[PDB]
């Protein structure tokens, strides 16, 4: 599964989506640009 964007994640363990990408300063699925 994936996360959309403000769902907390963690960048070493990434579970975002196409486009997206968890952030550790926001520690959410934040859009990768």
């Amino acid at each position: 599964d994936c996360l959309g964007w403000f769902k907390s994640c963690d960048p070493k363990n990434d579970k975002c989506c196409k486009n997206y990408t968890c952030s550790r300063r926001d520690r959410w699925c934040k859009y990768y640009l």
